[PDB]
């Protein structure tokens, strides 16, 4: 089997069904003690939790689901009626994410989009009944952060106050995205310095709040 299947099996065998917090702790436990994996982790996840609780977004878009750790982390804090849409181009990973969300009891809150973000972003308004996004979590391939941010703006998916939260802006790093949002008056930026998941390597999240054209 794969590492992603072993993570899901550990959750199914150790986490409590319908308990998102228990599912998160099981994923973090397995990857801390057995196999490292690119989940956002508990250190940066706690910063994510605080950002989510401050802005209380009604519609969240996630770029990169992997095994569903970040989707479980964000969906467990959403108000009733709020929605999370997550895009995952790997079908093997998205099948794991769906089973992870089902186990945590959050399937009614999260919708998985199978495909590449650059192909799915232009179809959000028509196919998934989206006006503008309240929050965007960027966590896919690092070279897509900036072009997808420009694509989200072109398709009219950003409004004044839309919160962009970017992972891995230090390690592995997103230099072009970081330089663009920090240099553009369209984005007010705040850096939250933390640590790479399950490690003591320095990383951080960048919050970029859209201010308009
Ligand atoms: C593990 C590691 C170590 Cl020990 C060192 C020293 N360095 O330099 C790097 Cl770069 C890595 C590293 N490899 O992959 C990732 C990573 C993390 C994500 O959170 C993420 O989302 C994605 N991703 O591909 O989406 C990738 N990090
Ligand atoms: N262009 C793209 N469109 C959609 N998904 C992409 C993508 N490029 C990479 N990805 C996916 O994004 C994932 C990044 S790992 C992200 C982990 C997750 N956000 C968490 O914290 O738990 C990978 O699984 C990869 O398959
Ligand atoms: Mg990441």
């Amino acid at each position: 089997d794969t590492k992603e299947q072993r993570i899901l099996r550990y959750v199914q065998q150790n986490a409590k069904p319908g308990d998102p917090q228990s599912v998160l702790e099981a994923i973090d436990t397995y990857c801390t003690q057995k196999e490292w994996a690119m989940n956002v982790g508990d250190a940066k996840g706690q910063i994510m939790d605080a950002v989510i609780r401050e802005y209380s977004p009604s519609l969240v878009l996630e770029l990169g689901a992997y095994c569903g750790y970040s989707a479980v982390r964000m969906a467990r804090l959403l108000q009733p009626g709020a929605r999370l849409l997550t895009m995952e181009m790997n079908p093997d990973y998205a099948a794991i994410t769906q089973q992870m969300l089902n186990f945590a009891g959050l399937q009614d809150k999260v919708t998985i989009l199978n495909g590449a973000s650059q192909d799915l972003i232009p179809q959000l308004k028509k196919k998934y009944d989206v006006d503008t996004l309240d929050m965007v979590f960027l966590d896919h391939w690092k070279d897509r952060y900036l072009p997808d941010t420009l694509l989200l703006e072109k398709c009219g998916l950003l409004r004044k106050g839309t919160v962009l939260l970017a992972d891995n802006v230090i390690v592995p790093g997103t230099p072009d995205f970081l330089a663009y949002v920090r240099g553009s008056s369209s984005f007010e930026c705040t850096h939250y310095s933390s640590y790479l998941e399950y490690m003591k390597v320095v990383d951080g999240l960048e919050k970029a709040i859209y201010q308009g054209p």
